[PDB]
């Protein structure tokens, strides 16, 4: 029966909007809906958006016949330098389904076989800077993990070394793209846009983009000249033809898939490896499970493809990180059509929704009384978990393109780690989880003993 849905407190003209002034606008939405329940309505000048969090209205928001992905105002502005990439696309623009039906085949797990070598020699150097700290030292977690993971798709990107591991300050695009990623984010909580107390902002959010766009077109550029055929995603653009169309993507468009997977490779694999690792030192006896398979599986120096894909707890160790502390948090949907959700809460053509994905990885109706325990065995069944609980790589056409790549990377690495070191909590950390577009703890250092195997 029809239901008013529950809205959050108010701030006169202003609406909603108050709420989300915060360096931390995902989890002030998390308490907001711990209080107000599955679904709450938040408004702002000129604006409404519904935020779900029950796997019941969640399995409705997945039924691509009556929803569809829509660019949330946060992926509008990333837009202006991640253009008509995959991530920042309509499904109905040309561009979507052309990029998506080229690049499906570099993103499969067949691909991941040719990656693997690349994905083993950056995590060679992360081992290799471990091993090389002196007793008194620590591991500053998101920040290795951030090294690794930019420089794991620079290489199997474009053939290009960041060589995160040889610096203290990012590479100079990087310094750029975290400066545009956080504008964007921050151009959502302005009330006045338009006030000169931002001309600043604006200045250096076009030369940012100048940045990018420039070592990116000259990537693109320096390899068509070379002729050079490696096996990197750019060749794959360069010489792929969508089936459908016969075209090939522009080298504009190239440039904007390249942005995208360079922001992924910063933002999201290594956001799950510093919740895994965060997640293991908590939980003793698990990283002691972890640890004996990596030891029983990875015999040799360097892991294989094959190796990497029979740590099977491994792969569950990370499924229950991204369960409890996913970290690409939220993805956004519009109703194709006037419908009714949940038999409850009419919704008008084009209404927006926003999936709260760590609120639905906490429904206590489908994951029960332990749902706030560290427990990787629940992932032991596929066919046990009902359909649409687990979200953390969003749903359907619009799902991740990368999921693959990430899982066999975080794979990977994890096993290296669980093989070559014991680790210590030795600060007691206490979460701390800062948002960019996506999740990461901040602060987390743990101290490693070497075990002393070999490379
Ligand atoms: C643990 C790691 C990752 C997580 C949790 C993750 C999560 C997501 C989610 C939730 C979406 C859906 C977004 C939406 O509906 O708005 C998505 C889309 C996407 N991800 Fe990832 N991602 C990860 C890693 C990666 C990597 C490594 C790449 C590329 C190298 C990548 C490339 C993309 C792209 C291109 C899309 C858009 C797909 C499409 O609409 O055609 N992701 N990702
Ligand atoms: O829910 C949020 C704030 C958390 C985004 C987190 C989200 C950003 C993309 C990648 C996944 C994580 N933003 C909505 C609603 C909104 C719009 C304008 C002003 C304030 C809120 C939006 O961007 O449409
Ligand atoms: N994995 C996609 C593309 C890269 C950045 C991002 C951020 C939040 C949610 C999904 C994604
Ligand atoms: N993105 C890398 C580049 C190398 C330097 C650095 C430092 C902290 C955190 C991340 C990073």
């Amino acid at each position: 029966t029809i239901k008013e849905m529950p809205q959050p407190k108010t701030f006169g003209e202003l609406k909603n909007l108050p709420l989300l002034n915060t360096d931390k606008p995902v989890q002030a939405l998390m308490k907001i809906a711990d209080e107000l329940g599955e679904i709450f309505k938040f408004e702002a000048p000129g604006r409404v958006t519904r935020y779900l969090s029950s796997q019941r209205l969640i399995k409705e928001a997945c039924d691509e016949s009556r929803f569809d992905k829509n660019l949330s105002q946060a992926l509008k502005f990333v837009r202006d330098f991640a253009g008509d990439g995959l991530f920042t696309s309509w499904t109905h623009e040309k561009n979507w389904k052309k990029a998506h039906n080229i690049l499906l085949p570099s993103f499969s797990q067949q691909a991941m076989k040719g990656y693997h070598a690349m994905m083993v020699d950056i995590a060679v150097q992360l081992v290799q800077k471990w091993e090389r700290l002196n007793a008194d030292e620590h591991i500053e977690v998101p920040e290795d993990m951030t090294r690794l993971t930019l420089d794991t798709i620079g290489l199997c990107g474009f053939n290009y070394r960041f060589n995160s591991f040889y610096r203290d300050q990012p590479h100079p695009f990087i310094t750029s793209m975290v400066r545009a990623l956080d504008e964007a984010m921050n151009k959502l909580q302005r009330a006045n846009p338009d006030d000169p107390a931002y001309d600043e902002n604006k200045r250096q959010f076009q030369e940012d983009i100048k940045v990018m766009n420039d070592l990116v077109d000259k990537i693109i550029a320096d390899r068509k000249a070379s002729g050079e055929q490696s096996d990197d995603l750019l060749t794959h653009m360069l010489n792929g033809k969508d089936p459908e169309t016969g075209e090939p993507l522009d080298d504009e468009n190239i440039r904007y898939q390249i942005i995208t997977f360079l922001i992924a490779g910063h933002e999201t694999t290594s956001g799950l490896l510093s919740f895994a690792l965060y997640f293991l030192v908590k939980n003793p006896h698990v990283l002691q499970k972890a640890a004996e398979e990596a030891a029983r599986v990875l015999v040799d120096p360097v892991p294989s493809y094959k190796q990497v894909k029979q740590l099977k707890y491994v792969g569950m160790v990370l499924n229950e990180a991204l369960r409890l502390w996913p970290t690409a948090p939220a993805f956004s949907l519009y109703a194709k059509e006037d419908t009714v959700l949940g038999g409850e809460y009419p919704l008008e053509k084009g209404d927006e929704l926003m999936v709260l994905i760590p609120q639905l990885h906490r429904d206590k109706t489908i994951w029960g009384d332990d749902v706030e325990e560290f427990r990787p065995e629940r992932f032991e069944n596929p066919s046990a978990i009902p359909q649409h609980a687990f979200k953390p790589f969003g749903n359907g056409q619009r799902a991740c393109i990368g999921q693959q790549f990430a899982l066999h990377e975080a794979t990977l690495v994890l096993g290296m780690m669980l093989k070559h070191f014991d680790f210590e909590d030795h600060t007691n950390y206490e979460l701390d989880i800062k948002e960019t577009l996506t999740l990461k703890p901040e602060g987390f250092v743990v101290k490693a003993k070497s075990k002393k195997i070999p490379l």
